[PDB]
């Protein structure tokens, strides 16, 4: 229930200790959380703010054929993997605007640099979109999930279709103990613009239902959960539709969970507001498997949220 | 809390659902579970029935110095594997006279201890995540990439018996160290109170290794199930009263616990109520 996901976030303002972390921003966090969503109960999308869901299906649809490079993502106008991108080709040889040195941080405090940045930004994407050698070069984010699911690389030159198989032992050994998909390969983490977030999942069946497990290393409170509970509950009505069966529960483990502390207000001003409606999913029912879905094949119906908290991405 | 352990197998025994596998197995099934272990209350070995410390001792040291090989495990009156090894003593006497018979038949290849301390890559080389995890506790201990994974896709196909232990991470708060572990299957009577007592014991360990102090130990599992022929264990099990959890003692003397051996761990005022017996 959503009533879950909002008190994961008022624990964390209240007992969650301070941690300094990677990006500079500063968070509060807890180790070792656990909620459940009951699918059958609506589509989990958050009702006390807007939750963008094109962008959730464009970014599902964007791991389930197997791709790693922000172009298409871009094509849909999605730009929340923009930044590690970004980062990338700023730290390259091929770059000449000016120093965006730390950018994530300094776009708060200084309007002139917000400015460059933003102008920088919108060359970036426009390259990306209409340089076929500038999107392959800088684009790329490394073997990050969708590369992990579909072509996960074996030592004797092949690879391995990680989710195509569990969605087919679904199919034909339900009750299995080992319907997984990890997206850490230790050998490609050095690689990857970032480790997973969502590092690994399980599904279970029982009379006639599919339920998943995640495992998520690393949860970003306010900004992130809402897209990663949508986004693995749009995968399991996915899975469910092609494999015949019902939709189960889905459980989403974590490990550090953390607010930024740059996003209180925020997480606060969600807690003030009313719970509403789940939306309903909706899917084409003339498509047959998971990986022949398309942007329109997938709505979400009945979505009548409060209104889109602003808050700002960490690094 | 033990009263965690506790309250499972009891959800168990009143919502699981009943299963049949093809060699006719009825189990009691729930998905999704989380248990933590603050390990300031004491270590969690069961109360409630005596639990082997010295078989989980054994093992956990066997997995840690990165050994596949059962030669450890016997010295140790450790026999857990030597089945998917196996006139019977004249091999077991082998293995523990002849030098190099050992090498030739008591290999296991492809298990915990090679997962932890020796993935390899597709260039032939090997990445040693335990140890790397160890220098990152030290070095970056705000890290939220303290991970190791048993998990690898291109093996579990063609292995016998596939991790049950598919990942677990490492988190640090105050000067203290905990770890939590995703469990993909378990044997909520027989395998849970070893696999818990495993764990914390491990991060006893690698909070000595990096000098801070214990925190929670979370267990988290997929699919946890009760054997049909553990229900009357289980239940004589939920009947008893809970007792306090015993203290471990790490030999302070060593400083790292790549030198620990069975002596340098001991369990203080442990008093559990009498050994369950059950099939496995
Ligand atoms: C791609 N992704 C997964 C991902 C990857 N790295 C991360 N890194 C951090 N620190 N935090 C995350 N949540 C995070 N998430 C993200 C990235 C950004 C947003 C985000 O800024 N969403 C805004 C903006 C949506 C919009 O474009 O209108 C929101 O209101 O929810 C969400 C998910």
């Amino acid at each position: 229930m959503e009533e879950a996901y909002l008190a994961l976030g008022k624990k964390i303002l209240e007992e969650g200790h301070f941690k300094e972390d990677r990006t500079g921003t500063g968070t509060y966090s807890l180790f070792g959380y656990q909620m459940r969503f009951d699918l059958a109960k609506g589509f989990p999308l958050l009702t006390t703010k807007r939750v963008p869901f094109g962008l959730i299906k464009s970014e599902l649809l964007w791991f389930l054929k197997g791709d790693t490079n922000i172009r298409y993502l871009l094509e849909r106008n999605n730009h929340i993997w923009d930044e590690w991108a970004f980062e990338r080709y700023v730290k390259s040889a091929d770059y000449q605007g000016p120093d965006m040195t730390d950018f994530g941080h300094r776009v708060l405090q200084d309007p002139a640099f917000a400015e460059q940045y933003k102008e920088e930004h919108q060359k970036f994407c426009d390259a990306i979109l209409n340089d076929a050698e500038f999107a392959e070069k800088y684009g790329e984010l490394g073997n990050i999930y969708g590369a992990q699911w579909r072509h996960w690389e074996t030592k004797d030159g092949s690879f391995i279709d990680q989710l195509a198989n569990v969605i087919e032992m679904i199919k034909t050994n339900p009750d299995s103990r080992r319907l997984i998909v990890s997206a850490w390969n230790p050998e490609d983490v050095p690689s990857m613009a970032l480790p997973p977030c969502h590092t690994m999942f399980q599904f279970y069946v029982n009379e006639g239902k599919l339920s998943c497990q995640l495992y998520q290393r690393s949860a970003d409170v306010f900004l992130g959960v809402p897209f990663n509970i949508a986004s693995y509950a749009l995968l399991t009505h996915l899975i469910a539709h092609e494999t015949g069966l019902e939709v189960g529960e889905f459980v989403h483990t974590l490990g550090d969970a953390h607010l930024y502390q740059n996003h209180v207000e925020q997480m606060q001003e969600q807690l003030s507001r009313e719970v509403r409606s789940f939306p309903t999913l909706v899917l084409n029912p003339d498509k047959a498997s998971v990986f022949d879905f398309d942007m329109e094949d997938i709505k979400v119906e009945g979505y009548d949220p409060h209104p889109t908290i602003k808050a700002p991405i960490a690094v």
